[PDB]
DNA sequence: GGATTACACCCAAGACACCAGGCACGAGACAGAAA
């Protein structure tokens, strides 16, 4: 429902991996994992440029 | 306005002066013409 600030409504996975994730928790956890992948794949180039400038 | 934005490796696939038009050499066929 609209205007719901409960923990389960904004991405709190109550279960464990052994117990299994409900579809909403699955989607939120997928969003977080996608953010992690993007952050890695983006910061690697910036770090490479910084190290090249330092070495030069 | 200018300059620069990680490293290495693999494979596959599609494009890369085309052309047209005016000038030359050789040849040959079907029609001329004397007999």
């Amino acid at each position: 429902t609209k205007d719901d600030f409960s923990p389960e409504s904004k991405g709190f996975v109550e279960n464990s991996y052994l117990r299994g994730l409900t579809p909403q928790e699955f989607f939120f956890h997928a969003m977080a994992g996608r953010e992690g992948l993007i952050d890695t794949a983006v910061k690697t180039a910036e770090t490479g440029y910084i190290q090249r400038r330092l070495v030069k």
